[PDB]
């Protein structure tokens, strides 16, 4: 019920994922991985650090991810609405040193 | 190819699909359908209007999508660069007459 492999998961605070991108997630003609896949991977991520829904989030794809490339995503909480059951979490992912993705997700009860 | 089945394809000016959801896209009791599965529709749609790539995206989910429902997006082309070369899709998504999804995709 996540996206490639929770690794680390501090509830209510951060979680770490990992995607080794195979078949299955790329474009034959480049064996460029689909930028939904990474999406998929933080979205569910964000989930995973909270039974929650999205309900916005600003994203942004940084480099070309390719086949064989492991993706660590990185999620961290960064606000909490106790009142509202209202929750930001900010995710980065990287392939070694470099962000190959980052977004900001809105989160609900 | 696309997450749902194309139904339209102007290229270059938009397009349109549908997702049937089934048991696979779902995960509760309520049959949730997952946030990312609306996603994929709306940005492979965005990039079959154009091979062309994602830059960042502004999107919002409206309602929570149930098991059974047709989810229709409609990806319409909204600027274009031969600048940049950064065309901006907008594309909302709906079950019947009600927005489901909405996202301003930057193409690069």
């Amino acid at each position: 019920e996540v996206i490639g492999e929770i690794i680390d998961l501090e509830l209510d605070d951060q979680a770490i994922s990992i995607l080794e991108i195979k078949q299955e997630h790329v474009f034959s003609r480049n064996q460029i991985a689909r930028g939904h896949h990474l999406f998929a991977q933080a979205n569910s991520l964000a989930v995973a650090v909270i039974l929650a829904l999205t309900a916005s989030a600003d994203i942004r794809f940084t480099r070309q991810v390719k086949q064989g490339e492991r993706v660590v995503a990185k999620a961290k909480v960064t606000a909490v609405e106790k009142e509202k059951g209202r929750t930001v979490v900010e995710v980065n992912s990287y392939v070694g040193e470099e962000i190959v993705f980052s977004g900001r997700f809105d989160m609900y009860r």
